[PDB]
DNA sequence: CTGTATATAGCG
DNA sequence: TCGCTATAATACA
């Protein structure tokens, strides 16, 4: 150590994975985030994409610094002040990383019907090449990275898919360039029964 | 022969 | 039960 990662590479992908908290630990903090977060409803749950409006399937939330927003299809999400569950995770990562966050995404999947399609990281209001951090409770997910070059229906070359689970109480750090140039999605999965709650903390401009 | 870019439907 | 397809109504450069 100090820490034992599980390095993530191929052509233009750089990340590492490596598991934070017990299981006992684990447990207390899911119950916490699920006592206290609060997720968005109504009109600041739909979403615009090829032309249609759509609510999201699945929870949104986020938490940061006053004055920042983050934008993505057609939809402006404004930060929450900080409470002491987020400040002790985004603390705990530093700490480990040695680098610096001012801002959090969360996302609930209440079982395995719920799901996020694939994008990249690359809005606007992103620092210039700072890393992403991703934190997972509860529920065992499959995670799934795809090549910008290799998506659609004749794509210009082959590159595999890279997939892997991600466990309840574990960090998964994504690293300059890999957003400029690989997708990412949390596919279905049927046979999954129970919740989960996944963080990810980011540096924005202001 | 030729601009690039983005949640569910309807298959197999 | 899992995964590829074809959008669709614009907004750019």
């Amino acid at each position: 150590g100090s820490h034992s990662w599980r390095h993530i590479r191929a052509e233009g992908l750089d990340s590492s994975y490596t598991v934070l908290f017990g299981k006992a630990e684990a447990d207390e903090i899911f119950q916490e985030l699920e006592k206290e977060v609060e997720y968005f409803t109504g009109a600041l749950a739909r979403v615009q994409v090829f032309g249609k409006w759509h609510s999201v399937p699945r929870k949104q939330a986020t938490y940061g610094d006053a004055g920042l927003t983050y934008t993505f299809s057609g939809l402006t999400l404004s930060p929450k002040p900080w409470i002491p569950v987020l400040e002790r995770i985004r603390d705990h990562v530093s700490g480990v990383t040695g680098q610096t966050f001012n801002f959090v995404l969360i996302n609930r999947y209440k079982d395995g019907s719920d799901h996020i399609g694939e994008h990249r990281d690359d809005c606007r209001e992103l620092a210039p090449g700072s890393p992403i951090a991703s934190v997972s409770f509860g529920a065992s997910r499959d995670f799934v990275f795809r090549h910008k070059d290799s998506r659609g229906k004749s794509p210009s070359r082959r590159v595999a898919v890279v997939r892997l689970p991600l466990a309840h109480g574990s960090l998964l750090m994504m690293n300059h360039p890999t957003n400029t140039h690989w997708y990412h999605s949390l596919p279905v999965r049927k046979k999954v029964l129970a919740p989960r709650v996944n963080l990810t903390f980011r540096k924005i401009l202001l």
